[PDB]
């Protein structure tokens, strides 16, 4: 009566916010963004070392881009192509060099390595970034590499 | 009293929800979009050519600027007056010359020519961009000019 | 009745809506945004001066930083240091000289003056900008800093 004409509008806004939420998923993600399953890419439009681009996406409540999927890869290699700029993954054989792992600490469930890769050129080579055309190369962590954090 | 108050719950949650995003959706437009109606303009921020850009657009679910009214074209220029960047429209006459149509095909149901426009110059001008003084001229599809997409 | 066949799904999609809007909350912040409370700081990326800026805020539904608490003012600054740019405040004097007041014409209630300021320097220091140190300082109105809007 009065409770089924009130839910009866409380499903107008819902559906409302459907339609209006659905467009501006649309908006955020262009031009910067990749959406893959329930994962979100994100670049934040330059490049810096890991450490200072490690600590972007940690705030940003994210972290870098981990994709552990060939189908999380070419989207997040959308994004690489876009912005013609290899970037930084989350990955790192820091601790114990020759075995690249997950900023958590566990191992790689997937990788895209480049033929040759990873080869720890100059005995210094524990990061990974990914080239515009998706496949990976192990690289020193000083080097500035695109921004790109998943979500 | 029970569904009573187990839908002032979602009520609730439904309301506290369209405020949230509403202040949401307002910091997206920031500083790259405008809202005209129920459309919703974005420009990327740098240019391209006509076939990369409506690729572009395209990818991101929407499509390249196709201002449909004064009060439409009035949003659009706001974002091409703000990137000092001549922008790009949806619209072509490369199917038959003379007659410019949206992707869909149909004819023009609103424009804003300049003064002696189009003209086709050079004998090949089959795209549209849109000035920051808010009219349009023709050009070369192969011209690297502002993109800015419709959502 | 069979509104118990309804509620059971408000439910479900509110539930869905609100974990899918709270991913694009981080998204969205990455990497030009900032929240604090409720409300969110949001750099334009770019410098103007204070009349221009202020616009650019005030048409986009915001207005400029006015940050009013330490928390507020220590999110602020995240901003300030990621850029690298020294940002506009909302607050001038120019209705009453040495008296900093809102938009709303109203009279601070936190401030973080550098030490000696504000001094209007030659007499000319209407505005206020925030360094890459959190700290205010009271500057020409005509120069350009850092656009950032509060939402
Ligand atoms: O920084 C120069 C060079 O560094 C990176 O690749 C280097 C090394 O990691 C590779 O193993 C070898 C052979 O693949 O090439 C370089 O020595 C990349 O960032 C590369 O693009 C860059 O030129
Ligand atoms: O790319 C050069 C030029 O192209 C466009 O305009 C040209 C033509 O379309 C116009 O009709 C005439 C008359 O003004 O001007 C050019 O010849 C514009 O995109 C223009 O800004 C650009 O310089
Ligand atoms: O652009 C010059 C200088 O202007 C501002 O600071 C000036 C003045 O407002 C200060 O009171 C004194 C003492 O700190 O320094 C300058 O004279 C600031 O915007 C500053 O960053 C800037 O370089
Ligand atoms: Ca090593
Ligand atoms: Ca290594
Ligand atoms: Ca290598
Ligand atoms: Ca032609
Ligand atoms: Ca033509
Ligand atoms: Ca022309
Ligand atoms: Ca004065
Ligand atoms: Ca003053
Ligand atoms: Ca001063």
């Amino acid at each position: 009566a009065s409770l089924r004409q009130q839910v009866e509008a409380l499903q107008g806004q819902v559906q409302h916010l459907q339609a209006a939420f659905s467009q501006y998923k649309k908006v955020e993600l262009f031009p910067n963004g990749q959406s893959v399953g329930e994962k979100i890419f994100k670049t934040a439009g330059f490049v810096k070392p890991f450490t200072e681009a490690q600590l972007l996406c940690t705030q940003a409540g994210g972290q870098l881009a981990s994709p552990r999927s060939a189908a999380e890869n070419a989207a997040l290699q959308q994004l690489v192509v876009a912005k013609n700029e290899a970037a930084f993954l989350s990955m790192t054989d820091s601790k114990t060099e020759g075995k690249f792992t997950y900023p958590t600490g566990e191992s790689l469930v997937y990788s895209n390595w480049a033929p040759g890769e990873p080869n720890d050129d100059g005995g210094s080579e524990d990061c990974v970034e990914i080239f515009t055309n998706g496949k990976w190369n192990d690289v020193a962590c000083g080097e500035k590499r695109l921004v790109v954090c998943e979500f």
